């Protein structure tokens, strides 16, 4: 039948199981939820797709754990987005994000962020809005890491343009990673449902981005070394993450990741409504934060 | 006589909301493992093996998941709640029937400790049959705390709840140890100007009576507690330096279960299968076939 | 007489005595030589003069710390740089670098760095580029802090037009604290020669600061939230920042500030004597890393 | 009999460079202080007071400027220098007339311990007159370390350094007593395959005779050294985080002399005027006027 054609890029965050790998630590909760120093760590992948002013996003959890994200974010009314929810019985790959996220997304363009995944750095904002406003194909960023055999690692010809994509490669063929954001047009559906499980049994995201490559539709814009992407991989790797942003916030007394003042500053929360949102939290550090945001201009 | 013990691991309120917003605080990690490994650690090390686990409402359920009924340790756990964070004091009545007639001991669920020769400075405290024992630890800040002062030939003479005013820089842990007659003591306690049932009126009623032994921890021992973001990282840091030095954990359940003797090589061996991709499991597989003194 | 007219400005690192403050950690040596994780901290100024394109560069330091300072750094030959020494017999204050070294400035733009200063973000080139490019006036950077009543405090209007610099304000008129890197032109040797003690007994670079402020000619550019300014003030920022360093480090198998690596991004020196500087290190990680660079494309 | 102690802050190469390029890394802070006040608080603790402090050639000079003679903190030190790092065993040759005939003990300068009751733990190593003794300590990672292997029964049958394949996880720490037959042993020993006059040698000496005494340091011990980038950030940190805690230093010498008597009130008031407008003059004025257990 007849389709008619007359900003709204959806978002998803996979914040599912990190099965048995950080047990016990990780038995009674969601990695995704343990705090990285003073917040959720889904609070850092959240506010990353809201810098690239996505406000309609779909939390995919495991069934266990979608209450206790929904009693944390709720609906997004508080501060200006949409949040859905869905589950995912089984850790089953990363690109099953777009099966089981079919219907939110629609025909719409839409994002994918990793849960556990961390940026920080200048001008993110610009970074992000960028990739956001290309519509066609699919966009990833690069990133320069020590142990490139654990990711999806992206090789560049001698101009500097991406030739191929492998994922955790024993000889890397160079440091740079594919890291945890995503951004995809309305075709990655279609792909994900024609994946097959590769030899470990899952969906493979970095196989949704060969694809792309492969039509001449992928972007992979570097994320230089004056920006830190971190991941909550190991124990010790949590630990640094948490003692990096104490470092940063105590110093700048400004937060990273802080989703009430992201939705104020895009307008899509007002001074009044923050306040409410400091109300409840007015005793601890938090409250009073958001409460001096609305007294402060920070440029 | 045998002393059960009691980990109260309730509310901090909103205090680390919004780390604490989603789940309790006890049951996030310090490093590798859930923050009430370290106090349940502590209880064994003192030879307490029947436990009675007091949190949330909405918690308690999520504790029973994590820990079971401690069968497969070699211990005896049970639960209960406490509706609302009306004071450490309410453990005792919470754990009246728990407790019965035995001697007990109580340690908060987000203490941590660390140091030489626990096992023997617990057991001391273990073997009194009679009267309370607490120990006191120097620190910064003292009047967060329950704060004791001495005389000039080292008595204890007072104790104050979180004075304006503190007496001395010696704050007391979050480790008690009762004899008989701590639940009486409890059940005629009136609520604090707080609004609270405080654990440092019980110890001064046995102070009052001469049957108070407070022992000092002294510097050469880490007393933790995670009580702000701040000190939770440091916490971590802490755990992480001395076990990544060492290659041995500290606050392993299922070790000092086997240490113990609580539970044998065989029952370790299948409790290390689950894990046994991951570095809590190969540590307790290695736990197997190496001589630690 | 009459005077003729046909890149040029000049650096100046104070790396002078930090008093009592840090004793007894700092009895045996200059705080400027204490390692900030894997590299001594005077490296972190020297590296942020260099992205800055500044290759002729004074070191004020202690008469007994310059032969230590000499040992480690040379005359900058091996780095495609020249350094020049100039001791500081009292520390009188950090406006007394251009008294110190008014005969290495000459007629030349100039800049200043603390040398306990770490900077740390993305196009941090490019923003030290273009304050280097403005010939005239002052250049400096704001940045939001915790405690601006430690520093330099800048107030600015409704319109962002900084109006006033106050020196450890008690009641700060803004979180923005003065950054220690200054950008001069020709006039700043004049302006130090006519300041007065202040109550401290010391001569006040917010004093040389509020000159240009009062002539118009004062350029205030915000260092923005996703850039990490450390300074290494205490025993506790101090540990804070070889922290901080080591997880980006860690992470991306990138150093911060590695002056041999920025000398060879900036063809002041080749691969033939980066090779060389290379070979006495080769049994540590640091050698190892320069190796590493001759041998992969960085973006 | 008295016993002399030796701390030996040599040369650690070009492995940490360009860190430790302009100066030894025993004179680099660990926190608050530098790295040498801890083996020479760890010495103090050991209630010796004659030390003799052995150093590079450049940096000697360095140490004598930062310590003095001692006699400020009640303590008698001299100083040597090891012109090239031909083993750890050359203390005893640099020392043999600092020595005498006296009892001996030697530490690394770059060796930090932690613990409770070291003041005793080292007092019974120091009573012994006669023979060696050593501390062995679980490490990850004991091939870069002096190895000990222990029979069924817990006995020390053997000694390795730095072994391909080591026998165990029981590391030898830096710090080591002697009787007077050490002097003897060294100026005997012969360069290993490395270059090196072994301080294993040495030990394996004494075990021969069946007089090394090998006590274990448990795992409620911290035992640090700083012989990385990333260990020496550790160290830092778990320093700040019991200085913080307890707002007590850790190897505080001007505190550890006032405690052992060897400076009175009086001494220490005047140590604490130059350093009176910051953190470590605060400390020691305020040790004036408080009693801590
Ligand atoms: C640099 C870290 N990113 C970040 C930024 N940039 N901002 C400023 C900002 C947010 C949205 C619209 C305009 C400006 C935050 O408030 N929180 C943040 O976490
Ligand atoms: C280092 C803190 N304490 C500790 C000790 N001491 N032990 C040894 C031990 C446990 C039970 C019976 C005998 C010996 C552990 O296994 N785990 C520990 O966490
Ligand atoms: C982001 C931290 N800054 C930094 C950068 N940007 N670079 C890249 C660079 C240096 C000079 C010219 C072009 C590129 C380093 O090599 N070391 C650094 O420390
Ligand atoms: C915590 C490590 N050990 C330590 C101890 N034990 N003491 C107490 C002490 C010193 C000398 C004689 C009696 C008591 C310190 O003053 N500083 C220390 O660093
Ligand atoms: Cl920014
Ligand atoms: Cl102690
Ligand atoms: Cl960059
Ligand atoms: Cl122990």
């Amino acid at each position: 039948h007849h389709h008619h054609h007359h900003m709204k890029r959806k978002g998803i965050i996979l914040a599912g199981g990190s099965g048995t790998r950080l047990h016990p630590a990780t038995l009674a909760i969601s990695k995704q939820l343990l705090p990285v120093y003073d917040k959720p760590m889904i609070y850092y992948p959240l506010s990353t797709l809201m810098l690239a002013g996505i406000r309609e996003i779909l939390i995919i959890s495991t069934p266990q754990d979608t209450p206790r994200f929904q009693q944390l974010l709720g609906d997004g009314s508080n501060w200006g987005l949409d949040l859905q929810y869905a589950v995912q019985p089984s850790p089953d790959g990363l690109a099953q994000a777009f099966l089981i996220g079919e219907s939110f997304i629609g025909n719409d363009l839409s994002a994918l962020v990793l849960g556990d995944n961390l940026y920080y750095g200048h001008d993110f904002h610009e970074l992000l809005g960028s990739a956001s406003q290309r519509q066609t194909g699919a966009s990833v960023f690069a990133y320069h890491v020590l142990d490139p055999e654990r990711y999806g690692v992206v090789e560049f010809d001698q101009g500097g343009k991406a030739i191929s994509l492998e994922e955790k490669p024993l000889e890397p063929k160079s440091n740079y990673a594919v890291t945890g954001l995503y951004f995809y047009d309305q075709q990655v559906v279609d792909i994900a449902r024609d994946l097959k499980p590769s030899p470990r049994g899952e969906l493979e995201i970095t196989d949704v981005n060969r694809a792309y490559l492969e039509r001449g539709q992928l972007s992979v814009e570097i994320m230089g070394r004056g920006y830190a992407w971190l991941d909550t991989g190991t124990h010790d790797s949590l630990l640094e993450a948490g003692q990096f942003i104490a470092t940063l916030e105590n110093r700048q007394g400004l937060k990273v990741a802080c989703p009430e003042e992201i939705a104020y500053r895009q307008k899509w929360i007002d001074a009044a409504q923050l306040e409410k949102l400091a109300a409840p939290l007015a005793k601890n550090g938090y409250g009073q934060y958001l409460k001096r945001l609305l007294t402060e201009t920070v440029y």
